[PDB]
């Protein structure tokens, strides 16, 4: 299993203004969350290139036309993957109800048994904790791409400002992983999603294009 | 083998006053490295949890009450693992002597038989020399985790000074990288045991704890 | 395969004051690029020390007195590598020039067919685009070691000025990283040679020793 | 029964620092006092010099290779003596939650009745109360030293600040007295084990060593 592991960087302070200025104006029907922001994100990038979200049978493969999203949620009994369908086609205040409840059904017991089965790419978020920036799980034997995300720590970002030739403001910045397959996918498409999926979560504005 | 790499980042600059001051209150009967700093905690972070030191036989698993730390050295033979066991017990002078004790015995020849096998957690440390951030040696088998050690950088950190309302101050940081076997220790047990030990080492007052 | 992952992080201001400079001074019978200056650097650093080119036959390992690079091109029919020999012979324009023109060769149809077999170092890198940072291939079977090369990004460098106790200056910097095999290749040779290829890479005025 | 007298005067204002700060950091699950610094550093000492936790026989004496620690506790019944053993191997926590356990198991009733057999050092100490400067218990028969702990006062300290020639700036200062058995444990050894004792006390960072 030739695994090959590309990473990205991502400024996420726009996503922020924008998470707060929607959950203000919210009237708690909804919850949002930057995990949110990345699913939706990534399945506009997977409807963007449709070459990550494939599978692999024996010999053949298999290209999915749709999207399906599994999240990786952590429970005492072991590691569980709820399913997410058509996530294109909803927008981000259902996406999140039904990634609560799932998370809630999680807590309080087992969950209906096809909700293990199907998916695209897996995702898995150790984000709420400190002391992570990097980590990549191994890729589910129907997948042949994994997206894990760290935590947002705060480091200093370009500035030209006039005053202050160099000049030094700061800013919240995250890390991501790509696990691939290399069976399926290689080298070059990966980059060209990671790098669309950058320009695409720079700049949130773009999530309801 | 599925191994997953997590990371994290420390902060060593208290480790770095706290070692100075030792060693400058030293008569010359003991001396202090960072090694010795991290190899400490790492020991007090697996009495924290126990999940980190186990082994995996043939099917079923076993679980370590204790403590047994594998230190490697780099030898022109080749790569050597020295043991040292009951470290939580022990001190930091003890296991300094000790360290010292068997590196100097790899460089003067070959140990005892039974200084190979056993052990609960390989680390390695390549410090010393400049121009390397990350690595990661495979996991023995016999074991479950191994913890790799970088060098240590100088890179800025966030600060809250009245007079600069962003501020700019300076610390030296390190890298340090996991990986684990995912048959026996899982994602969310080595975040946890990961945060726990970034926990201990950032601030060193209580390792004595 | 255990193939363990190393890595380091150069400054490249001098190699970009000098590539301009060459490039300016250059009539048009040459083009320069990073990777140029990286492929010669690597091609000194395998000089210096021949582990890392190496080989493994069934059981028994073959060292190679010369270098030969295969560098990696990407091709819409799949992954390309070109391979350049006597790299430490001849000069930066001529392996400039050939790179390039193996380049297009690839773009205008298929090589030669001996220019894929052979070659000590896969060499890859999509330094073009931005939002990479890490990544690694799989080491190709005839080969020990592959390097593998990110973007330059522009992040604050220690600096001593008197006016500022801290300072703060801006340089240009980018990671490498390097898969070995550790069938052949220890991680002590690996750290060796990247240091001393950081040491080359630094202040490029070595190159031509 | 030749009881002789030794006593020395401990600065404990480091003492008083690190409790607070290790208290402040504490989550609750642990609960610190001075005593808990008394008996670790005592430990440490018996560890350094054996000769002081030893025992007499009919007419041969014992030296205890281990070291464990009796406390006096005051009960409306009588005085109980709860053992500790192993203190070295322990940290300062484990200590705590043991000699409060033993102390509440005091309050509500008797104890195990193998709590009262063994030991090497017997501590008391009424510091809780004022009005105590020195005391000193008779030696346990199967004992060979008992160490008893005053109140901590508020006194003057020499200082040699540069405005004021002599300088008068005031630190707490507490008590400790020693009774040793004179059949084992002579003079000299005594006061090694009381010099030593107070240089591991007066600066507390030599505790964890």
């Amino acid at each position: 299993n030739p695994h090959f592991f590309v990473t990205s960087e991502l400024s996420v302070s726009k996503l922020l203004k924008l998470r707060q200025a929607l959950n203000s104006s919210a009237e708690g029907r909804y919850k949002l969350s930057v995990n949110d922001f990345l699913i939706k994100a990534i399945a506009v990038a997977c409807k963007r290139v449709p070459a990550v979200n494939s599978s692999w049978r024996d010999g053949v493969i298999r290209q999915f036309d749709t999207v399906d999203v599994s999240v990786a949620v952590a429970t005492p009994t072991g590691l569980i993957t709820p399913i997410v369908k058509g996530v294109e086609a909803k927008g981000l205040e259902t996406i999140s109800a039904t990634v609560k409840e799932l998370a809630k059904k999680a807590r309080d017991g087992k969950l209906k048994p096809e909700d293990y089965q199907g998916g695209t790419i897996s995702i898995s978020n150790m984000g709420m904790n400190p002391a992570v920036e990097r980590f990549t799980a191994i890729i589910n034997p129907p997948q042949a791409a994994i997206l894990a995300v760290g935590t947002t720590k705060k480091v200093a970002v370009p500035v030209e400002n006039e005053d202050g030739t160099t000049g030094v403001e700061w800013d919240d910045q995250i890390v991501v992983t790509a696990s691939f397959d290399h069976k399926v996918v290689d080298g070059a498409v990966g980059a060209e999603w990671m790098r669309e999926l950058k320009k695409v979560v720079e700049n949130p504005l773009e999530l309801l294009l």
